[PDB]
């Protein structure tokens, strides 16, 4: 749950 931001951080991402 503590990575939810980077989570959304993943279609930025690639």
């Amino acid at each position: 749950v503590k990575w939810v931001k980077k989570v959304v951080k993943w279609v930025k991402k690639v």
